[PDB]
Parts: C-alpha cells; sequence; structure tokens
C-alpha cells in the first residue's frame, strides 16, 4: 500500500516510539474531533467573530506560470472575494497566526498532547491558519519543525515524500528555496525530473476531525478539494 496510516487517540509513548523518533508519518483519529472548532466554525462564524480584522492574503492565478503576490483585506473581503464569487485569482489566507490576532478564535481549539514530547517550550509553538476555496496548492516543500496539521473544514489531498527521497525532488537551488521542490507533483515534467516519477511517496485524503503529523523536514504537497480550514502547529 501507500496510505498514511490512521490510529485512534495512541498513547504518547506509542506515538514517540512509532512515528515521532524515527520520522513517520501518521494520522491521528478521536483527538481533534471533539475540538469546538469542529461545529462552531462556519463562515457565518467566522464572519461575525473575525470579519472586520486585517488579514494578509496570498492571490496567485490558476495558471501555475506565476507568483504568488501578498495582499492586504478584511476577513469579510476576502471571503468575498474569493470564496463565494468566482474569482478570476486564487486567493488563500495562508500562514497567517490568526490566533494571536484573534484570541477569541484560540478558544476553539487546543494543543495536541503530543506536542509535550517535544524538546521545545510550549510557548515557541507555532500556530497558522490555512483558510481558502477549493483548489489552493501548495508546492512541494519540507519544514524545520514537526507539524500537526489539524482539518477543521472541507477536505485536502496531501503527498508525503521522506527526506531520503530528496535527490528526486529536484530541490530549487537558490538558499531561499532550497527547502521547495522544482517538480508539478500531479503533472511532473519528467523529460526534466524524471528520477521524480520512481520516487516512493505516502498519500492521504485529510478529512475534518483528522491530524495528519508531518515529520520534520518531511516533504509535503497540500491540494485543498474543498472549502477549507486548517490549523497547523509547528513544534520542536
Ligand atoms: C504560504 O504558503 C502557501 C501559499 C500559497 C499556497 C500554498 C501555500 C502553502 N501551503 C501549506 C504549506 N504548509 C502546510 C503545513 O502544514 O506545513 C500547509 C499548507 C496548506 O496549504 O494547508
Ligand atoms: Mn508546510
Amino acid at each position: 500500500q501507500s496510505t498514511v496510516p490512521r490510529l485512534h487517540r495512541p498513547s504518547l509513548q506509542h506515538f514517540r516510539e512509532q512515528f515521532l523518533v524515527p520520522g513517520r508519518p501518521v494520522i491521528l483519529k478521536g483527538v481533534a474531533d471533539h475540538w469546538p472548532c469542529m461545529q462552531k466554525w462556519s463562515l457565518e462564524y467566522i464572519q461575525e467573530i473575525a470579519g472586520c480584522r486585517t488579514v494578509p492574503v496570498e492571490v496567485g492565478s490558476r495558471y501555475t506560470d506565476e507568483e504568488w503576490s501578498q495582499t492586504l483585506m478584511t476577513v469579510n473581503e476576502f471571503i468575498s472575494k474569493y470564496i463565494v464569487n468566482e474569482p478570476r485569482d486564487v486567493g488563500y489566507l495562508a500562514q497567517h497566526q490568526l490566533f494571536d490576532q484573534i484570541p477569541e478564535l484560540k478558544q476553539d481549539i487546543s494543543i495536541p498532547d503530543y506536542c509535550s514530547l517535544g524538546d521545545g517550550e510550549e510557548e515557541e509553538i507555532t500556530i497558522n491558519a490555512w483558510f481558502g476555496p477549493q483548489g489552493t496548492i501548495s508546492p512541494l516543500h519540507q519544514d524545520p519543525q514537526q507539524n500537526f496539521l489539524v482539518q477543521v473544514m472541507g477536505r485536502k489531498y496531501i503527498r508525503l515524500y521522506s527526506p531520503q527521497e530528496s535527490g528526486a525532488l529536484y530541490p530549487h537551488d537558490t538558499h531561499l528555496l532550497h527547502n521547495t521542490s522544482q517538480v508539478d507533483v500531479e503533472n511532473p515534467d519528467l523529460e526534466k525530473f524524471p528520477k521524480f516519477a520512481k520516487a516512493p511517496f505516502l498519500s492521504c485524503i485529510l478529512s475534518p476531525g483528522e491530524i495528519l503529523f508531518i515529520p520534520v523536514k518531511y516533504w509535503h504537497y497540500v491540494r485543498a478539494l474543498d472549502l477549507s480550514f486548517s490549523v497547523s502547529f509547528w513544534w520542536s
């Protein structure tokens, strides 16, 4: 097979031994599925609690041959321009510490208990919101910390490549992009990147209530299948 395993509420020792230490991805069930965000966060709730706040928005075109420009707008404007009406471009309220900006929302989540297995402080855990329409796509990339990616709204297709396959992923030569792959995962140029086709991977569709553990430096690729809202915990 090649799917990420799903475990229900495993023990801290079981998670530590079989996944954190060796660096193996896993989906945790029955952990975040009773967080209040799982029943409260609708577009209506998000507009009520956050609608008038300014948020950074990444905007790019469906044509992949562009950069994402970074702008500012109110959550109300974001929802109106990029979620409800057919938009020319895709907009993504991505990698934002919304819960520091709006503590009222921090009541609706928690920090997974498994984070305490790390060697860092809880006051150093980065919490980011990923709120966007169907069709947002990350590059294939790796991050310098452990990650819990919690799906709240919608589904996301995720592809994972171990740091050991890095050679077949053709990272960019620039220093600023050495953590990012040059390959388009879902339509690769196998004439320019032939080693990509035989690089093994894990994949999953992450659904609401589920938590994907992305080991530090594990390459991950993310595409939103629906109107989606995710919360990531970056920790060490
Ligand atoms: C700011 O970055 C952008 C900008 C535009 C499009 C995609 C991305 C990155 N997309 C992710 C990266 N990393 C994670 C993770 O959990 O580490 C999650 C996502 C996710 O889109 O859900
Ligand atoms: Mn990432």
